[PDB]
């Protein structure tokens, strides 16, 4: 089997991407944030505290003939920005882009933090990291990809995120029309439950490439590119007026700037992130200070190749017995 679904930025800055997902019988379509950095499929629901729902589409298990309470199971998750959600669990039929999994754990939110409430465009998350990170207790649950894998033509999914445009998530096949040149594959460590790999270095603009190992994760659920302070300082030093602002919480730059590109290494290959991809616009409406798309990972404990990086590539998440990651230009 295979599946193919379009993923769409939630706003003009590509702050996140949503993908329609069918849950239950008859289908209830919710727009979920596919997140290769977590492993819970959770949704706004009829059980979500009413004051914490503001425009989201909800899953109502009582209206699904295939929903079953997973008795006793609860979940609770916190994300990197301090946001969180928790609730109980149903199993139900879940389809993405024509690919169907029966008996998928659908984590129904009883509580969500303010950031989630305040974003009416995201109806939940669909985690695509390794199932060892799944938070369901007392019986840990599998991701949609883990459940689908045996039925897939090939045990892979691909992320093809657009810059200020829609893109595609494919399951079970590699679309050889979706990228240019060849795909370079690189080793993955699953020790922390992430798609963790080691980049071979970087360049800033037309500068010389610096060979240096940068361990990090391929994370569709993070907006920006978070790298070591040394690397990030070298980037922003090439932009007149750029500075790290503690009041804003990162590097900002004059909105009048033309940003340089940023290149990262994948083996002997190179992925170039155009300068424009690194512009996240005014820090507040009407400001002439703009927020940078490359930020230090110093306060995080891991480097994160988030959407800024991933949307410059066609990315293969290979869930074979020995997992790997593939990157191609496009
Ligand atoms: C850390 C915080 C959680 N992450 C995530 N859900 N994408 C991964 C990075
Ligand atoms: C919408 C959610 C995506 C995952 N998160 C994160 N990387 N910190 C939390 C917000």
């Amino acid at each position: 089997s295979t599946g193919s679904a379009t993923t769409t930025p939630i706003d003009s800055l590509d702050d996140a991407y949503i993908t329609p997902v069918q849950i239950g019988t008859p289908a209830q379509t919710l727009n979920l944030d596919f997140d290769t950095g977590s492993s819970d499929l959770w949704v706004f629901s009829s059980e979500t505290t009413a004051s914490e729902v503001d425009g989201q589409t909800i899953y109502t298990p009582s209206k699904s003939t295939t929903a079953k309470l997973l008795s006793g199971a609860t979940w609770s998750i916190s994300y990197g920005d301090g946001s969180s959600s928790s609730g109980d669990v149903y199993t139900d039929t879940v389809s993405v882009g024509g690919l169907t999994v029966t008996g998928q754990a659908v984590e129904s939110a009883k509580k969500v933090s303010s950031s989630f409430t305040e974003d009416s465009t995201i109806d939940g998350l669909l985690g695509l990291a390794f199932s060892t990170l799944n938070t369901v207790s007392p019986t840990q649950q599998k991701t949609f990809f883990d459940n689908a894998k045996a039925s897939l033509d090939s045990p892979v999914f691909t992320a093809d995120l657009g810059y200020h445009a829609p893109g595609t998530y494919n399951f079970g096949f590699i679309d050889t029309t979706a990228y240019t040149g060849s795909i370079t594959y690189t080793a993955v460590s699953t020790k922390q439950g992430f798609w963790e790999w080691t980049s071979t270095g970087y360049a800033v603009g037309s500068g010389t490439f610096k060979s240096t190992s940068i361990d990090g994760i391929a994370d569709t659920g993070t907006t920006l590119l978070y790298l070591p302070a040394t690397v990030v300082s070298a980037y922003w030093a090439q932009v007149s007026g750029a500075k790290s602002s503690s009041s804003v919480g990162g590097y900002v730059f004059p909105c009048s700037a033309t940003l340089p590109s940023f290149t990262f290494g994948v083996g002997s290959a190179r992925i170039v992130i155009p300068g424009d991809y690194i512009d996240f616009g005014p820090i507040s409406t009407g400001s002439s200070s703009c927020f940078g798309g490359i930020q230090s990972s110093a306060g995080i404990g891991i480097n994160i190749f988030g959407d800024v990086a991933l949307k410059a590539a066609f990315v293969v998440f290979n869930g074979a017995t020995t997992p790997t990651l593939g990157f191609a230009s496009k």
